[PDB]
């Protein structure tokens, strides 16, 4: 019954439509992870999205490896995010901060410390640094003092997001970052209460989510999961046995909304033959369910008509179509995105894609 053009409530967040801007790392902050003024223009250009999910935003230096990505642990960062968020609100938009701990996906040259993870494992390929790509480093398996600290960092980051004026947060529990490295049995080789059976592998997600909810409210908390397909060396051998229970826990804790990134067999941002778990998750998580990856306008419209999702998040289309909702409403061709400038430092390929 819903179309992409119909409004939706994400908890108390009143979105004007169901065309979500997915989280996109762009690397237009400074080397100190403080947002830069150009980011205000980039997000204001995209304020017609029913909801913007920010680029992944580091909760701590330990968890933030991506060159020129922002953080939200410090008041300098909070003060720089304030005008960015204000410019979206002034255009009638809504925006949530995606809270990031990268886990084993960082390089020590950026963070100053060894990568941390569920287990002492190594991501495949090479990692981005300020001196170019380097081999990934084997992580260290976090202990109870580290868990306490990391929970504190999620708590503080969530508080700071609200302090900056964000409408809410999304916990980044996807794409082979720290939480995902606990969830999936390909990365989690722990012997303690955080390893082994699915309820143990969900425990870290549970504790992060509980601490964010206690800080800012369940109704202001969303989560992203990526249940299916290897992403950055992280895969589960039987994802339904951990991700359907994870989604149910989130439902029971009061989490306001859930986004699933789901590659398919012919996916163009990763691909996989692991089946998509959205149909099973839709039956256990009953609040707004946002799906993502490879959606066209007609596939998205059909998903909402068939009750498969309440909203769809678009990533690459929002890179090059700041006015994606208007282009869809008006049948205007979608401008191609320039992959060479996804992660570069310029305004080129960032704030210089025109609106219709
Ligand atoms: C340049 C770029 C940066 C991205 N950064 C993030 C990110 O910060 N957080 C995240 O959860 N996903 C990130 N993603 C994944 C997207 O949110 C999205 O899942 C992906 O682009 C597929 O959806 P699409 O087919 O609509 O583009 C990124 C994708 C791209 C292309």
């Amino acid at each position: 019954m819903p179309t992409l053009f119909d409004p939706i409530d994400f908890g108390p967040i009143h979105a004007k439509n169901r065309i979500v801007m997915s989280p996109l790392t762009r690397g237009r902050a400074d080397k100190e992870a403080v947002p830069a003024p150009i980011m205000a223009e980039y997000y204001a250009q995209r304020a017609s999205a029913g909801l913007i999910i920010t680029e992944a935003t580091g909760i701590s230096r330990e968890g933030l490896g991506w060159p020129f990505a922002p953080g939200i642990w410090s008041d300098a960062q909070v003060e720089a995010w304030k005008p960015i968020v204000a410019g979206v609100h002034a255009k009638g938009g809504k925006i949530v901060c995606q809270l990031w701990h990268m886990g084993r996906m960082v390089h020590s040259s950026v963070t100053g410390t060894q990568p941390v993870s569920s287990s002492a494992t190594t991501a495949p390929g090479e990692v981005h640094t300020y001196e170019g790509k380097k081999p990934f480093e084997q992580a260290r398996a976090i202990d109870a003092a580290d868990i306490s600290r990391i929970l504190n960092d999620y708590e503080n980051a969530a508080r700071n997001a609200i302090r900056a004026g964000f409408d809410g947060v999304q916990i980044h529990a996807a794409n082979g970052y720290l939480i995902d490295e606990f969830l999936r049995n390909g990365t989690n080789h722990r012997t303690d209460e955080y390893g082994g059976v699915p309820e143990n592998r969900i425990r870290f997600l549970k504790e992060v989510t509980e601490r964010v909810i206690a800080a800012i409210g369940a109704d202001r908390t969303g989560v992203r999961l990526s249940p299916n397909g290897d992403t950055q060396g992280c895969i589960d051998s039987a994802p339904e046995t951990v991700f359907v229970p994870a989604a149910k826990l989130l439902q029971d804790l009061g989490v306001a909304w859930l986004e699933l990134r789901e590659p398919g067999p012919n996916g163009t941002f990763g691909k996989t033959d692991q089946p998509k778990l959205s149909p099973q998750i839709r039956k256990v998580f009953l609040r707004p369910l946002v799906l993502n990856q490879d959606y066209t306008f007609e596939a998205a419209q059909t998903a909402l008509a068939e009750g498969k999702a309440d909203a769809i998040a678009f990533g690459r289309k929002f890179i090059s179509n700041p006015d994606l909702p208007e282009r869809f409403a008006r049948g205007i061709a979608l401008q191609p995105d320039d992959m060479k400038t996804w992660y570069s430092q310029g305004p080129e390929g960032y704030t210089d894609y025109p609106s219709a």
